[PDB]
């Protein structure tokens, strides 16, 4: 069983907690319980990652100096853990079926950074391309945090994920970026970058 | 004194806490105490905003139904507050001069989403343009969270902020997006979008 490094564990924690906050907001925006449940499942992966980060960290330190540096890692993971649980608190609200004040969804759609639902049409130039090749974050400023494909959800999709007509992309980015990607997705704009 | 709405207060809280997390990571990456101090100052603005959100919220509810909806707002603000304090915990570490384990900066530079320092040269096409007109988030995928201009920091700059040669932009985005913006900033790529 090949050994993982502290860094790769740390990186997954950081990447994961950020995905969780995005999905938490998405679950509130669309009042979607499945997205919310994904957030709680990720919250457990965070706890697991944190445990491994601690195991690795602890064993790594053998002298005072090393110990002090290992502690800085644990402190940041602790802060990450707090952000994780906060995201979990947001998801719980959706899972409880609570009736949300209307300003909540509006706020999510009107902040500097929003969550948007993007329908992919048959004639769009992104149909048949992987996220890896499209690399939407880089090329559009829109970060794809999930895709609804029929009755299934693909959360935090790879660079290997290939887009199909009918897919519904859940993206994060500025309003303008989102509206832009929609036109592309609609096929109205037959060019990316 | 014109009345603010719950939404605008809520929006500033959400926008602000996100800026705080970005700056927290930036203060760790560059071991920069001034950025870290900005994070603690923002943490106070969050508390203030939260207080106002509570005042407004409380007064708004007059019946059981309204009260239940107002509570959903307070619950989310509470989660935001937890993310705020977590960001503050990260900044405290930098302010304490703690010696960071090397994996920390590497992790910030190697995650899915990174923090990058971008030098603007005299010959770059963005010199003399406002963020509003460049709207880098939309047009490049790079989110500018701050600018170091000489001996001064401008945090969370407006759409009215005009870029100058010599400015050092602090951006958030994918590695590829960041490297791209650097070429533009270098003037090597005389075209944006
Ligand atoms: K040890
Ligand atoms: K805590
Ligand atoms: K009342
Ligand atoms: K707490």
């Amino acid at each position: 069983y090949e050994p993982k490094s502290v860094k790769e564990i740390f990186i997954e924690m950081k990447d994961t907690v950020e995905l969780m906050v995005d999905l938490a907001y998405a679950s509130l925006l669309f009042g979607d319980k499945e997205i919310a449940e994904e957030v709680l499942e990720l919250e457990e992966r965070i706890d697991l990652l944190n445990y491994q980060l601690m195991m690795h960290s602890v064993l790594a330190a053998r002298n005072v100096k090393e110990a002090e540096q290992v502690i800085t890692i644990l402190q940041i993971a602790n802060a990450i853990e707090d952000i994780s649980n906060a995201a979990g608190d947001l998801a719980k609200m959706v899972l409880e079926g609570v009736e949300l004040h209307p300003v909540i969804k509006e706020t999510i759609l009107e902040g500097e950074e929003i969550i948007g639902k993007i329908q992919v049409y048959p004639e769009s130039v992104i149909v048949g391309k992987t996220l890896g090749e499209l690399d939407l974050a880089t090329n559009t400023g829109v970060w794809i945090i999930a895709v609804r494909r029929g009755k299934r959800w693909i959360f935090g999709p790879n660079e290997n994920f290939k887009i199909r007509a009918g897919d519904v992309l859940i993206g994060r980015g500025t309003r303008t970026s989102i509206d832009h990607l929609k036109e592309i997705a609609r096929g109205a704009i037959r060019v990316i970058g």
